[PDB]
DNA sequence: GAGCAGCCGAGCTGCAGCTCGGCTGCTC
DNA sequence: GAGCAGCCGAGCTGCAGCTCGGCTGCTC
DNA sequence: GAGCAGCCGAGCTGCAGCTC
DNA sequence: AGCTGCAGCTCGGCTGCTC
């Protein structure tokens, strides 16, 4: 058998076939690592190619459960032709018309078992290994029972001590993350994440293959397996919506001891832990958070952009910026996916996902006609922080107070941003995930400004009304779909908004001219869909696309005497006319307002109001958290600057005899009443909590006097320093002035920043989001 | 016509066929940009549209048709007939290979009026890709060039924007810009942009480029010189390229540049002499290494970027991340995928690998000898890490401040070349082609190099005086033998060539020949497949089984019954190749092509490994002088600065400085008291300053070295720290003058000291499989 | 009788698959 | 009048291919 | 609203700290 | 000499004023 990317065991299919293992790795790179370990005469029987074969799974394998129908059980033509699954069936000699119930039939296979060597990320052991188990369970459940399906367990994270040869190994990112927060310090630790099998170094691969047999686990079937395979991989997404609303239930210590002592894993437990953990992670990766409308990748890209560009906004190529984001924000996935999200994050065309892109795209970033799929490759085009928009919408002062994600024991991106405006309902989104779909249509900016200002401005005439409405979850002000960059019409019919294109009829020339398409409808795909209809093309002799870069003009030349037959074979409803029916110039803005909670998990909203009402408390509270901490540091900075002024007012006074070292100089300052200060924390509070700031700022030392430069002893410098103190005490009164406000602390500065975000949006809109 | 990556003009092939343009872009990204400009109702009729413009992709470098023809008539090699890119161009245009297109009627049977090459402005685009396109038409339809059927669209490569001026300055060659930047006082108020592809232009620039589309379309013309020039640059004889690429490109005269621009016509012969030659020269500098450090431009960027990236923390980083760092900070103007491959190749360490002393530590699966390093993981799995102990000893950091540097986009990039402690060009394995020249080297034995270099440097060694007496007369006294590291076989010299041999063992009973070593740089899997491809050799073989370890060889060749006697007969036993070493092709020849790149540019043909080492010695000898001479200058100045500081704090309480109001008044009194005006940043951080610039600028004066003094410097322990610092400085300074006065030349003793340091690192790397754990 | 392939550094690009639900074609 | 596949998006898993250039090897 | 200037803020080198 | 985690230094960016 000569299957692609297959390297046989020497004894495969022979007399000793049932002694052979078929190793199934994720791809070529993992395969090359397995070959590295399978070819040692220094392991002195580890395995070798005498009895071990290799085969590539080609990434995620096809879900056979959704591609079969039982009359018998027939495999649909996509599943029958899958090159990856064909190669496994051929290499193993599997038979689809055999149940493999008897020991004699099982010995007609070309290998004794198949050992899944998937990577240890949730994608590997949860989804890919899950999908592989569902394949065998669907067609040969007997093979699972008799241990024909095994797996190789490898670590996902290794943590090495500086003074220890052997490391501590983890198999789930949760295992590490909990163990790391409960660690006193990781300065003497380097965390390594193994994104694929090919990531282990030579000494680790030798260790992994010396102990190869003690790390092969065998899968078993119970009664719960059959339903669980249907919940996780069946046709009914409702069953996933029920299962994926709760967290993973961990294994009991009695359970983990049985599994490891006999090295057998029931399929049902694998589905409840590994596969479920992936699908939960998959939701957090693809469905955005309702607070800031971002996914994990897009939040990493923004946090990485702020670090990369807020100090120096020189443009950078996309693949370079992707490297920065992946480095500094600890991105554990493929470089090419992250580069696509960067490009899509910066596209600004009529109907694009983002009405307010986080970056300025410099180069060819895609047109409306091809759904932004005609953007240049990541090596030609560059991005640049839309700084004026970003600084007004994501206040830098607030990022210190957000909860943060920690990857590999180090701080990464925020768990969520809390922007000044409800970004989750101000943009276009549409993509699926596990269990839930996600689709949202951007609300009108003026409707959003009206809602938030009523909530915040005490002088608004609907302020008290809105608060009484939020409490009972009623609606008083409209939240209409946005019409910006849309020349068509929006109409409401009952509970649904509809988007309409625009057309012109010239009865003489017999041309229908489409001058706008429905919302988010790409031009080239639209024209191709009207040629794929035999019904409609009977009346069309030609379609010609004269559209601008970003305006629509399609010339539909009709066949002689068809306009009268069109009105007949296409009905005219009170909500759509016959030509709008003929040319499919109307869609429905169906929403799937499923989002991600701050502390994890899905959340099903019922209206755009509910999202806005849920986001308000987080933005309200952050303005308080911000002002409360600016108060704490200002209090502290005045203490530090007044202490410095009093020192240099007494400089020649305290230095009255020569002192030996820096610890003696601290004797003199302590006895004279100068406070020991942690100047590093007072100048740079960073992520310190107020309770931690007060605790640690005053337990310090006196570097703030000893690092003082002689030039700060000058009179002109001193008056500069003392007027700085006036600045801070005027500010501190203003700060606690703002804390005392109605309806809540910081209401007036929230209003100030809403005007700043509006001004930035207007400037960007007037410049096609270029800001030049 | 349904061709891949083709978008027709609406009038193509119709009544108005000859009114249509076929725009030929490099690829999809460039194609999508042209579609952006061809679809404006805000520009035009001033600009073109899809009414009369079509587009098609050239798919990067196009096939060189000149090397795929033979004259029987002229037959096209069957690989050239099946080239999908050139097939599609002929289809779209309706071109006929049996048609001369001499008359206006024949040319009107084509489906377009002309073809406009819209290539990028890098030398790859206009020099290579556009050159090969012109050579294609010149080879088959030269009449089409004469009648102006082959045109091109000129776009800028570099744009410089001023922070007051709205209109930028545009350049069409990187050299024209580079000169314009050296003649500028400062470009601090300028943003330079390099446009590696068409898709790099922004929306406002593409709009500007499309009003003046017709004013930027140039037409090609044929001369009498064209025929010979097309053969020199694209013909079958590489000898003609070796002749042409020995000189720089001779620029166009102002008379030539004015005629070309006034009529928008470009002679083919002139384009080949300027654009294509400029590429082929750049291609040589990119792929042929410099003989001083054995590196190419990409690998030097990768090392220079590695030092910057890793000097803060040698924490490993994934390859694609490090590649992004290098491309950003070292100004890499090329594809992301190429740079990522060169990073991987720079870190491979297996028997027969290119590098015996890699600059990085590969962490993960980086490839085996069995697959020629082609089984390395993708750049997203594997990580790199500076081989710091090797790098610090081989490329001394003090020297990098004193090397010449290349400046890209007006900013300092990687060094022009490194000058390593040992002649790296002859210590590693290389083999790849370029334009005009091939490159192949086989690593010399490290011990022979250490023996030769130490003799040159060590005054107290037999025989220092002998070797120098030999270099003058161009003799060779000590051997430079091929390296044996990671090689189980034997090396033999026969005439002008060394040969490497594999090893085999015969078990007459079991009838198995077991190959236990292969020739140098021979990958295992490809070797086995070549003897599976021979019917001559497989007549005697019943099976081949590979039991080889990771990096030791064990191939079991089981023979057919009674063939061992037919082997010794049906092959040959030479005094140089045993029948079985012949039967199993266990011998290669160490063909060398010691072609390199000179400092400050150009190729150079060496004839032996000694000459390369002899050429490298003066650069390393002199650099040790430049190094010590500048450390002397900086030591003198730092001593002046620290003694002035000591005197200040000894007089601090006397001339107390809280006494005066302003900062410039405090410097007046300090001036009046004799304290010297010092440019403290330059004495503390000289960086890339030459001594002549150091001496000129050191006394520019500031007195910040006193005003920035922290209160802690008034402490007893701090001042005593200063005088022990001053002592150590004066000492070092005395030691420096000893090293400057040394024989045979300045710094001989530290060169020998550093040769020991690099050796210890090489030994350490070898003892740890270049992992250093 | 050329052609195929190998290297490095470059110029361009291309697929398989998962998830969900609305629509539209198709099919029976 | 009622069944399937097909498509699509984001974010993921995993890969593939055509060229130039110089010389030497191999088979053919 | 755009120059001009001064000061702020954190990204990312510098320089102790602990070696070996 | 020689990392490398901290702290601290730098300068492009803001922020104020003025024209
Ligand atoms: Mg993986
Ligand atoms: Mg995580
Ligand atoms: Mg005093
Ligand atoms: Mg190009
Ligand atoms: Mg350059």
């Amino acid at each position: 058998v000569d299957v692609d990317k297959y390297t046989r065991a020497r004894n495969a299919g022979g007399k000793r076939a049932q002694d052979c293992m078929l190793l199934a790795a994720e791809g070529d790179s993992a395969l090359s690592l397995l070959r590295t370990g399978l070819t040692l005469g220094k392991s002195n029987p580890g395995p070798s190619f005498d009895f071990c074969g290799m085969i590539s799974l080609g990434g995620v394998i096809m879900n056979a459960c959704k591609k079969v129908t039982n009359i018998i059980m027939v495999r649909n033509e996509q599943l029958t032709n899958n090159k990856v699954l064909q190669g496994i069936v051929q290499v193993l000699g599997l038979d689809f018309n055999c149940h493999y119930k008897t020991q004699e039939e099982r010995a007609k296979l070309r290998y004794g078992c198949i050992v899944a060597c998937v990577d240890q990320d949730l994608d590997g052991c949860g989804k890919i290994l899950g999908l592989l188990l569902a394949y065998f369970h669907l067609f040969w459940p007997q093979l699972i029972i008799h241990g024909f399906v095994k797996r190789l367990l490898t670590p996902l994270i290794r943590v090495y001590e500086k003074g220890k040869t052997m490391p501590v190994e983890f198999y789930y990112e949760q295992e590490f993350d909990a163990w790391a927060k409960k660690q006193t310090s990781l300065v003497n630790h380097t965390v390594k994440y193994y994104k694929g099998l090919a990531a282990h170094d030579t000494h680790e691969v030798k260790s992994m293959f010396k102990h190869f047999d003690n790390m092969v686990y065998t899968f078993t079937l119970d009664d719960s397996a059959k339903e669980l395979f249907h919940i996780y991989f069946g046709g009914e997404s409702e069953l996933r919506k029920r299962e994926l609303c709760t967290g993973v239930v961990p294994l009991t210590e009695t359970q983990t001891q049985s599994i490891h002592s006999v090295r057998r894993i029931p399929c049902s437990l694998h589905l409840q832990v590994d596969t479920k953990a992936y699908k939960l992670d998959a939701i957090e990766r693809q469905i955005p958070n309702f607070l800031d409308g971002m996914t994990r990748a897009r939040r990493k890209i923004l946090a990485g952009g702020v670090k990369c560009f807020a100090s120096n906004n020189r443009e950078r190529k996309v693949f370079q910026f992707g490297g920065y984001v992946a480095d500094h924000m600890f991105y554990h996935h493929g470089d090419m996916s992250l580069n696509t999200s960067i490009i899509k994050a910066a596209q600004y065309y009529p109907g694009s996902s983002h009405l307010y892109p986080v970056f300025i795209g410099i180069g060819s970033f895609g047109s409306r006609h091809l759904g932004g799929k005609d953007a240049g490759s990541p090596r030609y085009i560059s991005v640049q922080l839309a700084s004026e928009f970003i600084k007004t919408m994501f206040p830098a002062e607030d990022s210190w107070l957000l909860p943060y994600v920690f990857e590999d024991g180090q701080r990464a991106e925020p768990e969520y941003y809390v922007p000044v405006l409800p970004l989750a309902i101000m943009e276009y989104g549409a993509n699926p995930s596990e269990g839930w779909k996600y689709t949202t249509w951007a609300r009108q900016l003026e409707d959003i400004l009206a809602l938030v200002r009523a909530y915040v401005d005490k002088d608004n005439p609907k302020h008290e009304l809105l608060h009484y409405a939020i409490k009972h979850k009623i609606t008083i002000l409209p939240l209409r779909p946005s019409n910006y960059n849309f020349k068509g019409h929006l109409k409401r019919f009952g509970q649904y908004y509809y988007s309409y294109g625009t057309y012109d009829i010239s009865e003489q020339r017999n041309i229908i001219t489409i001058t706008e398409l429905p919302l988010r409808v790409p031009t080239v795909a639209y024209i191709e869909s009207i040629k794929k209809s035999s019904n409609r093309m009977t009346f069309i002799e030609e379609i010609i696309d004269y559209s601008s870069s970003e305006t629509i003009e399609i010339l539909v030349k009709l066949k002689p005497n068809s306009l009268n037959r069109i009105v007949e074979e296409f009905k005219e409803t009170e909500e759509q006319d016959s030509i709008e029916n003929f040319l499919r110039l109307r869609n429905c803005l169906h929403s799937h307002l499923n989002f991600v909670k701050p502390k994890g998990g899905i959340i099903e909203f019922n209206s755009y109001y509910e999202i806005l009402y849920a986001w308000l408390p987080y933005r309200r509270e952050l303005y308080q958290k911000r002002l409360m901490r600016e108060h704490a540091v200002l209090k502290l900075r005045i203490i530090m600057e007044t202490a410095i002024v009093r020192y240099i007012n007494e400089s020649a006074e305290l230095n009255l005899s020569h002192y030996e070292d820096e610890k003696e100089a601290s004797r003199i300052l302590s006895e004279h009443g100068f406070p020991p200060l942690n100047h590093t924390l007072i100048i740079s509070p960073e992520f310190a909590s107020i309770e931690e700031l007060n605790q640690k700022a005053l337990q310090g030392c006196y570097t703030y006097i000893l690092s003082l430069q002689a030039r700060e002893l000058l009179i002109a410098a001193k008056t500069r320093r003392v007027e700085k103190i006036k600045k801070m005490q005027a500010r501190l009164d203003k700060v606690e002035q703002l804390l005392q406000e109605s309806p809540f602390p910081g209401a007036s500065v929230w209003l100030e920043e809403i005007d700043a975000v509006e001004k930035a949006i207007i400037k960007g809109r007037n410049t096609q989001w270029k800001f030049h």
